[PDB]
């Protein structure tokens, strides 16, 4: 675009506040948007799809399964697309991880009300398995 750019004023704050990592010091910036939008065009996806939250949902759905079966060059874009959606859905996130959760919870909710119910689970092991911070 061009008219007052794409990013807003009040929104630019929260956007510039979000950090790429939970324990890092890097914050999202136009630089990351260019690297992301540039990937879509090349891959085959459009760029305007990053403007509408609805379009972003069609992207995360494809990159979703690409995470557990793809390279880092892809997972990187998947992390950004998750944040772009949180910006248009008025969703607030502290870091990139938080955005990945909120978005996911919103997708599984739509892809879990037709015929994709969860299966039986298993109890924890007797051995020592207590290691993890909040
Ligand atoms: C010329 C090659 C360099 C290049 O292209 O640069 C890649 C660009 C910016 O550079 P970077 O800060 O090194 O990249 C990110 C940080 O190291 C972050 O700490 C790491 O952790 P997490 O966020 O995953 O926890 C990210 O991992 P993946 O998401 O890739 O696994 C990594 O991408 O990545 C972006 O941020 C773009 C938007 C996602």
């Amino acid at each position: 675009g061009a008219r007052n750019s794409v990013l807003r004023g009040k929104k630019a704050d929260e956007l510039e506040r979000i950090r790429l990592r939970p324990g890092g010091k890097k914050k999202y910036r136009l630089k990351h948007i260019v690297w992301a939008a540039n990937k879509l065009d090349r891959f085959g996806l459009a760029e305007s799809l990053l403007e509408s939250k609805e379009g972003c949902q069609k992207i995360l759905t494809v990159l979703d399964p690409m995470v557990p079966t793809g390279s880092e060059n892809l997972k990187s874009l998947f992390n950004t697309v998750c944040v772009i959606w949180c910006i248009h859905a008025e969703e607030k996130v502290k870091d990139t991880e938080g955005a990945k959760q909120i978005v996911r919870r919103h997708l599984v909710a739509e892809t879990g009300t037709a015929e994709k119910m969860p299966s039986t689970s298993r109890p924890t092991a007797p051995s020592s398995e207590k290691g993890g911070n909040y």
